[PDB]
């Protein structure tokens, strides 16, 4: 869940990284 | 994760749709 | 604000409608 | 804005509370 | 998912609470 | 409105950025 928050912050899909499970 | 991102973008619970798991 | 919630629900920018003030 | 995000999360127009300014 | 949206709105990782499952 | 939409998409207050007005 915290990894997922960071992934959103970084642009979500457009971050180019997989959505994390945490 | 991807689907959830879009749901959030659309206002989450305000969207009128249940949260997806992806 | 409620118009803006609906605009999110409808896809936000991709709705093709202006973001409302309410 | 911050309040408005929480108001969305709480159900937005359907929540029984008005949209916030912040 | 719904809880998670509110947790984001409340500050996410910085909020002092853990990410929700719902 | 547009800028705010993106901020929301990025986790709102969880993004670490203040809410924009547009």
């Amino acid at each position: 869940g915290d990894a997922y928050a960071q992934w959103l912050a970084d642009g979500g899909p457009s971050s180019g990284r997989p959505p994390p499970s945490g």
